[PDB]
């Protein structure tokens, strides 16, 4: 029975950052969670918005992508590579055939996700038949408007879960440009809908969430982490 | 509230491993709190049950005690030393001299953490006065019986918390011991007291959490963030 995951990238890709870098799909946030699907026996199909979508500039600098992660991003032949072409829209995807739903993030996220009905209704379902739904880094803005098909309620309100930090916005010094741009931080969102959201110690430090079959992280260094407790909370 | 932490330690100090060794203290769980506290400007006073302890034998093997950990424990000069020496009984502890109520660990805590009541009001009136309560290991095993002076209800009911894995006492086989002597978990505790807890992805994890001004972490590998967040938790 083939056990299928399906992995949402950010459709936004445009000018975001002081240097004038572009913000998008984290890679690792995509990379990470794919390695691990796949090591343990899972196909993954990607998919955004548009079916199309660009890297955030500032993941692909040495220090968030080196190693064997940029050898299968340079190898054009590379699984990944491969998979990443096959990206589907939503309205090619059939919820029912996936187990997990994975919602990698990087900045752009906080333009799509939050409106993004289609894929909020893909979630919405797979967590309807069993599955799990999991969201890393800026991931869970797509929490914002996600309801529980069961219960009508939002389907984080009353859980407990985990994300990128209000603090590492302004360490980073992106929170006025999200006041700017009018966009809500993870924490933001979660206040809205009545989670409970757990921070880590440190911003940038490897920390998830498992409540029940809803998985959260909090930045790049969570993406693996991330995927790994979804995997494990198919039992839950 | 004067900047001053009053830090538990189990008064069990009986044979409990299949080798014959002892169980009581975990050696970091009560040094590794201590030293951040003291660094950050706390002073510290150390209690028990019965105002003494006796060290967890297999906390004191190289894995788990060496390099300068294992210099102050043996300097018998040490400011680690000369104030365990100190340690208190219930009824020589003031609730209203402490901002933070750190309960350290060890499998002896299952023994006379839930009935330690006494020590339970303490922690109950710390917390009643805006302070921090925290709990590392099977200190959870405190929060059996304690009560919210608020609301009258079990402190840790609606709660997020982690502690020590119910996995990890069938991997170290001391499942049949806590069966035999009628001991429960820190994951039994929590839901009979109608906590939610919150797993780390493995057992030995460095693994906390921070729900307001209450303040968990998992394991010996986890005491020193737990102490971390108690601190900085005392803004919540």
């Amino acid at each position: 029975a083939p056990k299928k995951v399906l992995l949402a990238l950010t459709s936004y890709n445009d000018v975001f950052y002081s240097d004038g870098m572009k913000t998008g799909v984290f890679v690792v946030e995509a990379l990470h969670p794919f390695n691990t699907f796949r090591k343990e026996g899972f196909e993954v199909d990607f998919v955004s918005e548009t079916g199309k979508f660009g890297w955030d500039e500032h993941s692909l600098a040495k220090d968030f992508l080196n190693g064997q992660d940029e050898t299968d991003f340079k190898n054009k032949d590379s699984d990944f590579n491969k998979t990443l072409a096959k990206i589907k829209t939503p309205k090619e995807v059939n919820a029912d055939d996936y187990q997990i739903f994975m919602a990698s993030a990087g900045h752009g996220t906080l333009f799509d996700y939050p409106k993004a009905k289609d894929l909020q209704d893909i979630a919405s379902e797979i967590y309807a038949n069993g599955g799990v739904v999991a969201a890393v880094c800026h991931g869970p803005a797509m929490f914002d408007g996600l309801t529980d098909k069961k219960t009508g309620r939002p389907l984080i309100e009353g859980k407990s879960i985990t994300g990128f930090t209000d603090v590492g916005e302004t360490i980073m010094g992106v929170d006025s440009i999200l006041k700017a741009k009018n966009l809500a931080t993870v924490e933001d969102v979660a206040k809205k809908y009545g989670a409970k959201y757990l921070a880590p110690v440190g911003p940038w430090d490897d920390y998830s969430i498992t409540d029940g079959r809803l998985v959260t992280g909090v930045n790049p260094a969570s993406a693996h982490s991330t995927a790994v407790r979804s995997i494990d909370a198919l039992k839950n």
